[PDB]
């Protein structure tokens, strides 16, 4: 069986297992993102985490949102990682539910590896699952898939299953993307390490672009729960 080993149901408030980033990071968190992350953009309403992105100026930036991570408190090697999410859809939006390797502090990005469980940009009628890494030739590599989602603004369940053989991606239980990590094939050795969880909503960047629907603010991403199971 899958055994639950960690969760935030956001029933009281936000678990002390979450840490919050501040500001725009290095060149927009690596992606020329336009937001300044703050703690105040995360609230709880009726058992849901609420990440509000706002048209709000601070530190020379013009948008605020939240970026929260489980880093230095909780991390896992293999398992089922899952969140029930309702996210906004507007030009410039870039919500993400994803994982980074613990060793990012030592080896950096992209050596540490990332598992994107869910990304969405703009008003696309789909969501994406991706892995990012350094292959055995030390080249930056990613492998992505998508599934049609007509209403990202309604709750969906975004899931990975992760073992020594494979990573699989699901939306509402529908398999749509898969990647072998067996024997570190294609240089995937670093996906056999501990990874922590992140939640964020970025505004603009290299992928969503720099056309921002300024009449979409404030914008809410709601997270009913995050859960990790293991064998
Ligand atoms: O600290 C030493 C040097 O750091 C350099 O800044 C780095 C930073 O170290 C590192 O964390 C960052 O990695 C990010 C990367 O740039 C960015 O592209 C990536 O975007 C994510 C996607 O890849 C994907 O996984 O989906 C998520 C969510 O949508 C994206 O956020 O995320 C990486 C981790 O945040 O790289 C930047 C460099 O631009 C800096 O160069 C140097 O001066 C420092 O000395
Ligand atoms: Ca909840």
């Amino acid at each position: 069986n899958w055994t639950l080993v960690w969760q935030d149901e956001f029933t009281n408030g936000i678990s002390s297992d979450w840490v919050f980033e501040t500001g725009n990071g290095n060149s927009g968190w690596g992606n020329n993102e336009l937001q300044y992350y703050r703690r105040e953009n995360a609230t709880v309403e009726n058992g849901n985490l609420v990440i509000t992105a706002k048209r709000e100026s601070i530190g020379g930036y013009n948008y605020t949102s939240t970026r929260m991570k489980t880093q230095g408190r909780k991390s896992w090697k293999y398992g089922k990682v899952e969140a029930r999410i309702a996210m906004p859809s507007f030009m410039g939006s870039w919500p993400a539910f994803w994982m980074l390797g613990d060793n990012i502090s030592s080896v950096g990005w992209p050596a540490c590896g990332a598992i994107d469980i869910m990304e969405h940009v703009n008003t696309e009628a789909q969501t994406h699952g991706t892995i990012h890494w350094q292959d055995h030739n030390n080249t930056y590599a990613n492998y992505s898939g998508s599934i049609p989602v007509s209403s990202v603004t309604s709750y969906h369940i975004y899931t990975i299953e992760w073992d020594a053989s494979v990573i699989k991606w699901f939306v509402d239980g529908n398999l749509y993307h898969e990647a072998s990590i067996a024997n570190g094939v294609n240089g995937t050795s670093e996906f056999h390490n501990n990874f922590f969880i992140l939640l964020n909503m970025a505004i603009g960047g290299n992928w969503p672009g720099f056309n921002i629907d300024n009449n979409a603010f404030p914008a809410r991403m709601l997270v009913d729960y995050v859960r990790v199971y293991q064998k």
